[PDB]
């Protein structure tokens, strides 16, 4: 019906975008760097197929992601440009980013610097405070869904699990980064935006340690351990106390004891002065490191030099 047709532009995207290069993938298909042939603008295109046996679920997921992106306007959420449709493939068009925070980890094969973590966290928190103020929940916060534009701005992306309401109940997320109350809700009970704060805490650990906790287990074992056991913490004592206190505050298992996004914006870790150029310099040092990679690793990370 019109409710669904109204989500999509009516012209054929195949002509409109040129010079496609893959920059990501997921179950749906790939993401591409592309240029509008008429305006020269560079964009990202997430192509999401709903062919085949999983057509119904795939189409519902497209619809949910498009409807969610349509409502957003904030400097730390990815800019949405609209969506095209061709041959059982939706072309979701976004502003183009250099890469994810997970990509920055992969290029360096080391944790990020603490001030880089803070900067990224700070931007992510603004996005989360916006979302939560609108009764929204991201539900899949992780380093691979926090992007950086080439100029150094932090963008939340991947709204494929997101909630249009709060409280919510669905058992959704990426298991290692899921809040205990999502797991304990078992698709029936309730949780709210603070699940993103738990996930942010896990993301902090990820950026500090290269991987989330429990990553040597299967999903089934991790979900049990997240529910049953004491929350994780930063392993190293090298980190400042402020960063360690930040993480611990995020990783309060009881939601009533965990800060909101608005509250965590006032925490010392993100309020502490840091250098003006932290994100610009992280970007530059990343490009410089991609230029030194061997061809095995470069083949995977060449997108970082696409501009
Ligand atoms: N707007 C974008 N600009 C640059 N890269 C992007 C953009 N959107 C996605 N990507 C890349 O594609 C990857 C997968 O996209 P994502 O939307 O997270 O898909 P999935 O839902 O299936 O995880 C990201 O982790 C990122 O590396
Ligand atoms: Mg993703």
């Amino acid at each position: 019906d019109p409710e669904i047709a109204d989500l999509f532009y009516k012209d054929d995207p195949e002509e409109l975008f040129i010079g496609l290069h893959e920059i990501g993938h997921g179950s749906f298909g790939a993401v591409y760097f592309a240029t509008n042939a008429h305006t020269s603008e560079v964009v990202a295109i997430k192509k999401m197929s709903y062919s085949g046996k999983q057509t119904h679920e795939k189409w519902q997921d497209i619809l949910k992601e498009v409807k969610f992106l349509r409502q957003l306007k904030h400097p730390n959420t990815i800019e949405y440009k609209g969506c095209y449709l061709k041959e059982h493939t939706a072309w979701l068009v976004m502003e183009y980013c250099l890469g994810s925070a997970s990509d920055l980890l992969e290029v360096h094969k080391k944790p990020l610097q603490e001030v880089e973590i803070a900067a990224i966290t700070h931007g992510a928190l603004h996005g989360l405070a916006y979302l939560h103020s609108h009764a929204l929940i991201h539900r899949d916060i992780k380093a691979g869904n926090i992007l950086l534009t080439e100029p150094g701005q932090v963008k939340l992306a991947d709204f494929g699990s997101a909630s249009m309401a709060s409280p919510a109940n669905s058992f959704v997320g990426t298991p290692y980064w899921m809040a205990p109350e999502v797991i304990l809700a078992m698709d029936e009970g309730q949780y709210d935006g603070k699940v993103d704060i738990w996930s942010l805490g896990i993301t902090c650990i990820e950026l500090a340690e290269r991987k989330p906790p429990l990553f040597n287990m299967n999903a089934m074992s991790a979900l049990y351990h997240i529910a049953q056991n004491d929350s994780p913490t930063l392993q190293s004592n090298e980190w400042t106390d402020s960063f360690r206190r930040f993480v611990d505050y995020c990783l309060q298992k009881i939601p009533q004891e965990r800060p909101t996004s608005a509250e965590l914006l006032r925490h010392d870790f993100v309020r502490r002065d840091r250098p003006l150029r932290v994100l610009i310099d992280l970007i530059q040092r990343t490009k410089d490191a991609v230029r030194e990679l061997d061809n095995l690793q470069y083949r995977k990370m060449k997108k970082i030099l696409f501009q």
